């Protein structure tokens, strides 16, 4: 169960990181590198190990729905099997960064 | 340019350069990454007197529109030290709480 803060920190570094053209692989790492809370580390390395077996963002991310809701898979889905990772994750940073909003506003 | 504007390039800035791109090189990237010209073109600029050989510091100094003088000297202060990614990763949380106070009060 992910804050919506943490969701959107992850998600805007990746999308930076990909978006500057580093391999995935490494990309994650450098997003679990980067990290103040371990059990974000611990999760975006799962993810990595995911990816480093053989499987795309999407499953990798789908093995945890607690932090990767369906419709953010399916997007990152669509964009792997459309070539535009990179574009459906700024999407992504920018949905999320409304998310983390939201419960702020309120919080 | 603006503090949303703000926030986002220097999140994206600190996450390149903690990932040990070169600074001209995480600079190029933030400016590919803008939807806004103008802030393609402050990246651009600030990534031009740093290949003329200026410090970020002195580089975004000339800029005091966009980057007020408590984030140069803190900058500065991270350069001097050689930790300008723990500097960044400081000004980028500055930056989104700003941000998340004009828009408290935006709606």
């Amino acid at each position: 169960m992910i804050s919506a803060s943490d969701l959107a920190l992850l998600t805007r570094q990746l999308a930076t990181l990909v978006a500057a053209a580093l391999p995935l692989e490494e990309a994650l790492d450098a997003v679990a590198k980067q990290s103040e809370k371990p059990k974000l580390s611990a999760l975006m390395a799962a993810v990595r190990a995911k990816v480093v077996e053989g499987h795309s963002l999407a499953e990798a991310m789908g093995n945890f729905p607690g932090s990767f809701e369906r419709l953010y898979c399916a997007m990152v889905a669509a964009g792997e099997a459309s070539g535009h990772l990179d574009a459906v994750l700024n999407r992504l940073a920018d949905y999320t960064e409304q998310r983390q909003q939201m419960r702020s506003r309120i919080q």
